């Protein structure tokens, strides 16, 4: 440090154009202003519940491929925030849109949803803990910069309905999760070759592409 | 009643119909497809096949029976090693460097990622079901294009049609069909539905692959 | 039900002779009476901490291979009981034997330890959720019948040092964990062929053999 | 300094020494080993090789480079397909049924489970390191037994010694050695220590395998 290349910053820069497209996407801008049609948001949070279920499985690969109790613990904690969290952003909107437990059980993921979660899983499974750390990063990191951007429109945070979502993904606690993921990737890659770095960049960019397509399909509901 | 292979076939015939009548695919059968689109397809399919071979290696690790281990191992070799793609690598002027530098498209990565992930989350049944659409649909596509006519006699496209409708290719598909049937005779109703879901998801990806290939 | 074969009972019966050998093993009988040399127990709880770390990874395979939120949640909860449980039986003896965090970090698993955890992992990875459910069952189930047996010597529960261990593995809460694992295996195998059942039996017996060898190596410390 | 392959070799030479001088192994080299113990070994090693091939399939799935995918795939075929075990299947009277009904011993299952688990938890480096001891130690064992003499000329045991000291077998070991070296030139000190730990763990399992084979 700090005359040395940081791989997280390198991945960040390569994903900027894509995350900018996510920020100005009609679905996301709809959340910021408060104009997004309420059933389009409903469709999204159902799809996102399904998405989060598969996302948890990638973190579980983290537990298996981590060789360090502390990082196993960190991956295990991330799974709990998805599965055992009645305070989570998702369980808030589930009761606000009065979505039934049977509707959740009966819902099908869209192709765009399946493709994304398959990609993270398959790359996790073909690689090591570096690939799992890189595969899960776009999702949290992009949601953070999206929410920090939306966090000033203004009235975006004060919105009676959509305020909770923007506040949730911009909170100090969610920041700490993204920071953990960033730090983990940086600490795992100190000795990585140029070719390895390019592999991780490719994963990070691909998942960023999937995020854009996820917002798209949520809007095209 | 009905074999599970036939049950999955029945539920995908509609998608395979759309594949057969796709501009790219009819393009092969009547020689209208532009060489530049087929070139792009061939590079992508090469990349595709490298990831597809991995699903078969997954079959080696999950097979708990020496006979099917061996069958999966031979399928890896067949995929890798007088291949259709080589012919077209030579016929077009695709270099070894061009192949190594090539990037798979989103549609390509999604499809192979999906087969891998389902294979890894499930058992030998799920890997057998995940790889079946690819082979079987090419067989029926090639059998359909075969009777156009002058499809087989075409100086450029003939080889592709001949290859995927051959006796040896049909035997590979038949192995995959019979394996799935023999792995599933004790499967519950819910298991069969899961396998059906995989088989139609992959058929959708096949359609998107041809589509992606046509956009170039 | 109940004129139908229960696969858990079938596995149980095939493992009885082995679990009986575990019950009357010098190490385990040492716990029951209270005579087990204290540094032999120390060696064991270090090895068992290492063991539990790998055991958690098998439960993580459970999260990835479960296709049902409820069972994912159940596997995730099991991981937490290993990693985020300062009330766990292990963290009790860690402070009682004043075992340092650095000693835990520096400790090597024995072959017998490595072999067992490798076997559960590899079978989990080669199979489906049925194999993971079968691979983790011996450990909890044998510890339960061991503790229920030791639970009457008497004075075994009242022992100032070893009492905590016997009480812990015989508690209503640990019973509920074993019951969950048993129920899960039974519900996953309703349609299993004879050949599949034999595969799961073989896993269950093998892990039972490893348990006996684990106690052995803990005694031969 | 030193190649990592040589570094692992150095740290295991002591265990391989114990393997070379083991009663079972010296038994092969001087024709004293009883046919019944070798028969038992051959059934076990067959079972062993079936699981070992799976670690190589794991190499196919984790190789992110077409050349090494192909090398791993060929290694699966070589393991499966004029094999040493076949010769001894025929020479002794081991039936196809006897092989299918055979159970691997604890020592057998532990060893293969260990290679699988480390391969799956890690990357292509860890699979290359996990499979190396097996091939390399057999090479040095066979090279040692070769000069006894009359070891090679022995009517029963000659073939085994000839096979594991052959040009083609040495080339397989050399591939595995060179692959590990080329996969690790950017590895940190801690990574090298991890790989060393795997390599000596597997060497210990090799010793326990010969031991298990001698107990029958």
């Amino acid at each position: 440090d700090p005359f040395t290349m940081q791989v997280s910053q390198y991945l960040y820069q390569n994903a900027q154009s894509i995350w900018g497209d996510c920020i100005s996407h009609p679905f996301v801008q709809g959340i910021g202003r408060g104009t997004l049609e309420r059933d389009k948001f409903r469709f999204y949070i159902i799809q996102d519940y399904l998405y989060l279920l598969e996302y948890a499985k990638v973190f579980a690969l983290g537990v298996v491929k981590a060789c360090d109790e502390a990082v196993m613990r960190e991956f295990s904690n991330a799974i709990q925030d998805i599965l055992n969290n009645e305070m989570s952003i998702h369980n808030h909107y589930i009761r606000e849109l009065q979505i039934t437990q049977k509707e959740l059980q009966n819902a099908c993921p869209t192709l765009a949803n399946k493709s994304y979660t398959s990609y993270m899983l398959a790359e996790g499974f073909k690689g090591s803990i570096k690939e799992v750390a890189a595969a899960v990063l776009s999702c949290g990191w992009s949601y953070l910069v999206i929410a920090q951007n939306l966090s000033q429109i203004p009235n975006a945070l004060e919105h009676a309905f959509y305020g909770h979502w923007i506040k949730g993904y911009s909170s100090k606690e969610f920041q700490a999760c993204v920071n953990w993921n960033i730090n983990l990737l940086d600490s795992l890659t100190l000795a990585s070759s140029k070719q390895e770095i390019e592999k991780l960049k490719e994963i990070f960019i691909t998942t960023s592409e999937y995020e854009y397509l996820f917002w798209d399909m949520a809007y095209q509901s």
